[PDB]
């Protein structure tokens, strides 16, 4: 059933946003993290981070970062390997204002329009029940084959190509099957807008099945 296809589609997206969202928030209660706002020692706060993801690697965010009330403090140095600068980075934490959900963000970076998904979490100092700041994980759509390949495997379909309105931003394609993503967009397919917090974005999963 094609509305069967979506609904899985739509289950498996969202199933891998939350199991980040579950370990972003068992992190952000670490003793490491609160640490970190008065001791600021990196080598522990990325070598903490490194032990995690090494054990879950594939619900992992490509980058994160942690601000103070002021500013960053830290990041981790990937977001630079998508054309985010320090000063896009400022704005990104701008951009998401409020805790506890995903938000679809499309920011201009060196290399063009990057589309991710950003969540922060607050760093609550346990002995005073102030918040020190707060905890960002950024998903980076575009390019994401280890995301289209686990959406494509466990929706069993035969090829995933993600867009935003008309534009591909990532796909599960090998390069030698009989068609391309042109040929996609422009063989049974279906489209599956993505819903973040309810509003429908402009980006849509489509599905081929051969
Ligand atoms: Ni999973
Ligand atoms: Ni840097
Ligand atoms: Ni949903
Ligand atoms: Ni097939």
């Amino acid at each position: 059933s094609k509305q069967q296809t979506s609904a899985l589609i739509h289950n498996i997206f969202d199933s891998h946003f939350a199991a980040i969202q579950i370990h972003h928030d068992s992190n952000s209660k670490s003793e490491v993290i609160r640490d970190f706002y008065t001791d600021r020692d990196t080598d522990v706060l990325n070598f903490f981070f490194l032990s995690i993801d090494q054990s879950d690697p594939s619900h992992t965010p490509e980058f994160r970062f942690l601000t103070d009330h002021k500013g960053i403090i830290w990041d981790d140095g990937n977001a630079h390997f998508y054309g985010v600068n320090d000063l896009i980075l400022d704005s990104l934490a701008n951009r998401v204002s409020f805790s506890n959900n995903w938000y679809y963000i499309n920011v201009m970076t060196s290399i063009g329009s990057r589309h991710m998904l950003v969540r922060r979490v607050p760093i609550l100092d346990p002995s005073t029940g102030e918040v020190l700041g707060f905890s960002f994980n950024a998903v980076v759509l575009d390019n994401n084959f280890a995301l289209m390949e686990k959406l494509k495997s466990e929706s069993n379909v035969d090829n995933v190509v993600l867009v935003a309105n008309s534009v591909p931003l990532a796909n599960s394609l090998i390069g030698d099957e009989p068609y391309n993503v042109a040929d996609v967009l422009q063989l049974l397919v279906i489209e599956t807008p993505i819903v973040v917090n309810a509003v429908t974005t402009e980006l849509c999963l489509l599905t081929v099945q051969d």
